[PDB]
C-alpha cells in the first residue's frame, strides 16, 4: 500500500568527516555497479517515485563525484522525474560538477551545523582546513549562478544549541532549512556494536524547542524533532534495502533488486502520516520555483 514517492538512497557509508553524532556511519564498502543503481533507479520510478534524494556516506566521494553525477543526470533525463536532490556535507563539491550536472539537479542540501570554527572542531565536521562560512556561501552562490535550489540541514545538539543563527542563514538565502533534532540510532551512533556514540550530543525536546523559538524569524524554516524525523523517510541502503528504523536500529528489508519493491518496502516501517506531518511534500521542482 506504501508508494515510493520520495525516497532516500545512501548508496556509499564511506565519509571523510567524523562527526560525533553520525547516524549512517561506514560499516561497508559496499556502493552498488551504476547500472545496478540505474536499474534499482528505474524499478522505484514504475513503482511511483516523484523525489531522490542522494544520501549516505558523503556521496560527493564516490568515483570523484561522477558517480552521484551520473545518477542525477539519468534520474533527471531518463527517468524524468520531478525532483532529484543530494544532501552533501559541501567539503568536495567542485565548480565543474555544477557545469557538468548543476542542470539535472534540483535541490542541493549542505549540513551545516554551526557557523562557529569551535563549535565545528567539537562536532567533527571537517579538520578546519578550510574557511567553513565561505566555502558555503561559495556553493550558495554557484546554486544561484548554475541555477541550483540552495537547501541547508542543521543537527540541533548539546554544542549548538544556544546558538543564534538567524542571520547566517538569511544571509545565505535558502529555500529550505531542516532542523533536525539530534536522533540516537542503536548500531549506528549507539550501544557496543556502533561505529559512534551520539549520547553525549543529544538534547532534551524542550531544548531542541527552544532552539526553534529563537529562529522563528527564518521562513523556510523546517523543523523535525526525534519523533518528526525517525519514521517519516523511505531510506535505502547501500544494497538499495529499505532501512526500517521502528525498533530504534536501521533494520534492512531485502534488496528491491532482488525482491521488488512492492515486497521489499512492505518492511520499511515508514509512517507516511508523519512524512506528510513534517512537511515532506513540497514544491520540489526548481523549475517551479523562483530562483
Ligand atoms: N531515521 C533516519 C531518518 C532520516 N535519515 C536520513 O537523514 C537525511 C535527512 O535529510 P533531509 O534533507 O531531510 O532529506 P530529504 O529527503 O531531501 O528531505 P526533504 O525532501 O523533506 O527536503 C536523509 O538522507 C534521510 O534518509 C536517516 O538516515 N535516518
Ligand atoms: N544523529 C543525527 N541526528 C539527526 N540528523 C543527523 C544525525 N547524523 C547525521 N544527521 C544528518 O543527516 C543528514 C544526512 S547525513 C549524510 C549526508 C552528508 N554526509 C551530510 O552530512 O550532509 C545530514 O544533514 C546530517 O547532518
Ligand atoms: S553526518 Fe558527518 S560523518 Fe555522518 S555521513 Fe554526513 S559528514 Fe559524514
Ligand atoms: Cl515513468
Ligand atoms: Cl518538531
Amino acid at each position: 500500500r506504501t508508494t515510493p514517492v520520495s525516497v532516500n538512497y545512501h548508496f556509499t557509508r564511506q565519509c571523510n568527516y567524523k562527526c560525533g553524532f553520525c547516524f549512517h556511519t561506514a560499516k561497508t564498502s559496499f556502493v552498488l555497479p551504476l547500472e545496478e543503481a540505474k536499474r534499482g533507479l528505474l524499478l522505484l520510478k514504475q513503482a511511483g517515485l516523484e523525489k531522490i534524494n542522494f544520501s549516505g556516506g558523503e556521496p560527493f566521494l564516490q568515483d570523484r563525484g561522477e558517480y552521484l553525477g551520473k545518477l542525477v543526470r539519468f534520474c533527471k533525463e531518463e527517468l524524468a522525474l520531478p525532483s532529484v536532490s543530494i544532501v552533501s556535507n559541501g567539503s568536495l563539491i567542485r565548480e565543474r560538477w555544477f557545469k557538468d550536472y548543476g542542470e539535472y539537479l534540483d535541490i542541493l542540501a549542505i549540513s551545516c551545523d554551526s557557523f562557529d570554527e569551535q563549535v565545528n572542531a567539537l562536532i567533527g565536521r571537517g579538520q578546519g582546513k578550510k574557511n567553513h562560512v565561505e566555502n558555503l556561501q561559495k556553493l550558495r552562490r554557484w546554486c544561484r549562478d548554475y541555477k541550483v535550489a540552495f537547501k541547508i540541514n542543521s543537527v540541533i545538539n548539546r554544542f549548538n544549541v544556544d546558538e543564534d543563527m538567524n542571520e547566517h542563514i538569511k544571509a545565505l538565502s535558502p529555500v529550505r532549512w531542516k532542523v533536525f533534532q539530534c536522533l540516537l540510532i542503536e548500531g549506528e551512533n549507539s550501544g557496543a556494536d556502533a561505529l559512534r556514540a551520539a549520547e553525549r550530543f543529544l538534547i532534551s525536546n524542550e531544548e531542541f524547542e527552544t532552539f526553534l523559538e529563537r529562529h522563528k524569524e527564518v521562513s523556510c524554516l523546517v523543523p523535525e524533532s526525534n519523533q518528526k524525523m525517525k519514521d517519516s523517510y523511505l531510506i535505502l541502503d547501500e544494497y538499495m534495502r529499505f532501512l526500517n528504523c521502528t525498533g530504534g536500529r536501521k533494520d534492512p528489508s531485502k534488496s528491491i533488486l532482488d525482491v521488488g519493491v512492492e515486497e521489499a518496502i512492505k518492511f520499511s516501517g515508514f509512517d507516511e502520516k508523519m512524512f506528510l506531518k513534517r512537511g515532506g511534500k513540497y514544491v520540489w521542482s526548481k523549475a517551479d520555483l523562483k530562483l
